[PDB]
């Protein structure tokens, strides 16, 4: 017997105390070690309602990631609120590790185990856990990287599909690798990401098939982002401490709905901070081969409005509200207070 409630969670992880990597350093002083013997209990004859779009755990993870980045990254110049802060900017070691979110005494986490659960409504296979699974705090736009996969079918998630201003999270059931590289040998900020077009276009085709099921079999068209800042019009992520911006036009090629797809990328030293606080400048990139191989596990999409009059629906790669990144992993959990 319990009741939905919000409370302050703590974090746990397997951070190494001897590592200089900044996530390990943060988690070493802001998280406790993981519990060696996890205690998950299936709750029999128990149905429970979930709502991933009103889940205070999302707000709490966002606060953690903001804190982590604020004490880890070291721009040479920070421009925020009309002021300018200049400081030392050594190169850092950067590579996310899994963070587990845990309830204090008197509370527990309920976990939805229905494999086609869309994030809202009743769940018939519910268990209780003390902590979530390990979630990597990967900050990206357009593509969700290094996350968990849907266990059966591709899942379309939205707080309201009819409202085109609401972001769509596409949860994939097969990961697709994206392999990004700034080579050793020219223009030191020039990079590229390689994706196996065979695997990708197959998944994309399956994604379009799912979208048809929710939009009454209209024609599904992909278009590049309309406009905005580069962090939004590009797939932006952080690889080894460097800020990558990749052009995803060839990833959403309507015609292919087989060879290697090569996306042009650039590392940028001057960025708009995803925390919303302003602009920051970092030092030039490190020497040598900079390489990140990530698994694409989801896609953020925004649907064009005003198209009811037509027979097609147009989708543009989306993102920017990084909270949706955490929502994509926390959708199956909720906190309750034991009574
Ligand atoms: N120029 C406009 C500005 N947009 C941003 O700040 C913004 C959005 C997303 C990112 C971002 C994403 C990913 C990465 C990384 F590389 F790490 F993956 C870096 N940045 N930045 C604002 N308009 C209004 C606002 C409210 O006050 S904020
Ligand atoms: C999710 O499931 C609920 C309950 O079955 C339904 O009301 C809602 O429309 C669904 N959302 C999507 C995006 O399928
Ligand atoms: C992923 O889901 C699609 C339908 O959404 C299904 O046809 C496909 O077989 C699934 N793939 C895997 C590997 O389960
Ligand atoms: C969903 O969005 C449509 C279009 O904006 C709106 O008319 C409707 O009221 C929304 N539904 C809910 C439950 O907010
Ligand atoms: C990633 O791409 C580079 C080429 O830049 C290649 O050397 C490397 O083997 C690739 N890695 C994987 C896992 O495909
Ligand atoms: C992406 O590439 C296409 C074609 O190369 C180009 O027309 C478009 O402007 C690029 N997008 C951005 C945001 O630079
Ligand atoms: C994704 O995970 C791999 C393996 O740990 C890592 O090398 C890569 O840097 C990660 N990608 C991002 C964007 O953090």
């Amino acid at each position: 017997v319990w009741k939905d409630a919000d409370t302050t969670l703590f974090c746990a992880s397997d951070a190494k105390a001897h590592e200089t990597e900044v996530h390990n350093v943060w988690a070493t002083h802001a998280c406790v070690p993981t519990d060696p013997n996890p205690q998950e209990i299936h709750l029999e004859n128990v149905t429970e309602n979930f709502n991933m779009w009103k889940n205070n755990m999302v707000e709490q993870m966002q606060e953690d990631v903001i804190s982590l980045w604020d004490q880890s990254l070291q721009p040479c110049v920070k421009l925020t609120g009309g002021s300018v802060i200049k400081q030392a900017c050594p190169k850092i070691s950067f590579d996310p590790i899994p963070i587990h979110y845990c309830t204090p005494a008197g509370y527990v986490i309920l976990k939805c185990n229905d494999k086609n659960f869309n994030g809202t409504g009743p769940c018939k296979n519910v268990s209780s856990v003390q902590c979530t699974h390990g979630i990597k705090p990967v900050v990206s736009t357009q593509l969700l990287l290094n996350g968990s996969l849907a266990e059966e079918e591709i899942i379309i998630r939205s707080e309201n599909l009819t409202n085109n201003a609401k972001t769509i999270i596409v949860h994939l059931n097969k990961s697709v690798e994206i392999n990004c590289t700034r080579p050793s040998n020219g223009d030191i900020r020039k990079a590229y990401c390689e994706i196996n077009g065979t695997k990708w276009n197959k998944v994309l085709k399956q994604v379009t098939e799912k979208l048809k099921e929710h939009f009454n079999n209209k024609t599904i068209i992909f278009q590049p982002p309309s406009g905005g800042d580069l962090e939004i019009t590009m797939h932006s992520f952080n690889c080894r401490g460097e800020f990558f911006y990749c052009n995803t036009t060839q990833l959403f090629n309507n015609t292919c709905i087989n060879g290697t797809i090569t996306l042009p990328c650039k590392i940028k030293q001057i960025i708009n901070m995803w925390q919303g606080t302003g602009q920051a400048m970092y030092a030039p990139p490190i020497d040598g081969k900079i390489n990140c191989v990530s698994n694409i596990t989801g896609i953020l999409l925004t649907r064009d409005g005003g198209a009811n009059n037509t027979s097609n629906e147009t989708f543009r790669p989306g993102g920017g509200n990084i909270k949706d990144n955490w929502r994509s992993e926390l959708y199956k959990y909720k906190v309750v207070q034991i009574e």
